[PDB]
């Protein structure tokens, strides 16, 4: 089994202007995620940008890196140009991590490849064990449920299972845990062109998870709960300020 | 198509006591339900019960009953007793009506029917949409979504598909309907037994929604909506006398 790690590196951001680029430790964030996903026993790592900047910065530390266009409006359609410019083969492996993880596990990019190589379904995800009813009733943590064989029945905002005799309480009850969807993806590459030209649904417009299209289209994701939960994308200075001492204490 | 019309009728009801038997224009509310089954154009229609004042009632109208476990059973275990017991062959279709509809418009059960006969899945069933808020967000109002073939994702209690940016409202926008479940099902006679027999899903017991069994051990369930809105079932003696006065509207 071989795959290759892409990791979109988006420059723009209001609190973290310039947030592929902040420097951790002495190396810029980027680096740090492409080195989780070497780390993972990817084949090949791929950054991909559509800024210069970010391109000049990830060939100083010899990283592979495709530009691609500034018109692009998903993640898919990003994604898919990397396939088409780098001509990855329709076979291959791809993982899709978010270029804002400095310290995603690297045992979960492994995880969710070794999964989609595993399969029967052209595209694998991962979902973490809640329980907390902060984020089980959150609309902003993807609920998800699978099949016997960990394929995804659904993907949703609405809390689900519904637990009909526990959250009629009131009181609601949380006895069992959820499972909230984590944005990591594995595809054969060739699939991210079918998914791209599929039809839009109105699932996935009406709940905004892009996901759905599959579903919809009558293909399957795999979904495995991950071997460990990752930590939260930085979004903020206060975000980067907690990264930066636990780099800091990594080297102590 | 030949399908069998199988109709469970529970005497026993906290909302409704012997509610198969109550009279609506001089008939039993079970004699309905057959007439519209038998209107469809069922090969053969059996009333399920476990109580001897159903099975006399329906006797007297002519109709075929099967008596089932006097003890607590599922929706399943009741349907597969009669199947089991007058060994309806494994490629036959049993269309499941409930006993409380008497006004079941008869195109309804031969559409579950006609799909289930038109695609390979084991199991079929229909939906309605709904745009009212206190159907929409009420856990008793089980909500389904489909795939572009009309094959179920998921059934749940809970608002789905839920909408992000109008749910999140004080005042929550319905902007699209939600479907419905209704509760009348086709499947092949052989597969019922299959669905009892198999592992139970977590799933099902949390929703308390006996077809998730189907959908995890991923099998697909057809679902469309109805091409004619079902009237409301009889629950509750208020229910009732919504039949009634149809009924004495027509005279
Ligand atoms: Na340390």
């Amino acid at each position: 089994m071989s795959f290759t790690v892409v990791i979109p590196a988006r420059y723009q951001s209001t609190r973290l202007p310039g947030k592929p680029l902040a420097d951790i430790g002495g190396k810029p964030m980027i680096q740090w995620v492409y080195e989780q996903a070497m780390q993972a026993g990817a084949d090949r790592v791929i950054i991909a940008t559509d800024d210069e900047r970010v391109e000049q910065a990830v060939q100083a530390f010899g990283g592979v890196v495709c530009m691609t266009s500034p018109n692009h409006q998903s993640g898919t359609e990003r994604l898919a140009e990397v396939v088409a410019k780098m001509a990855i083969p329709a076979d291959h492996i791809v993982v899709n991590v978010q270029g804002d993880e400095p310290l995603i596990p690297p045992a979960i990019i492994r995880q969710v490849a070794d999964n989609l190589a595993a399969c029967s379904a052209p595209m694998a995800t991962l979902a973490v064990e809640i329980e907390d009813e902060a984020e089980v009733f959150n609309p902003n943590a993807v609920k998800v449920i699978t099949d016997k064989s960990g394929y995804a029945l659904y993907f949703s905002r609405a809390t689900i299972p519904w637990d009909r005799d526990n959250f009629a309480k009131a009181d609601k009850a949380i006895v069992q845990p959820l499972l909230r969807h984590i944005g990591i993806y594995a595809y054969r590459a060739g699939f991210i062109n079918t998914y791209l030209d599929w039809q839009p649904s109105q699932l996935e417009k009406i709940e905004c998870l892009e996901q759905l299209r599959v579903l919809w289209h009558g293909e399957k994701i795999h979904v495995a709960v991950a071997l460990e939960a990752p930590p939260a994308g930085v979004d903020t200075p206060e975000d980067l300020e907690v990264v930066r001492r636990i780099v800091a204490e990594r080297a102590q």
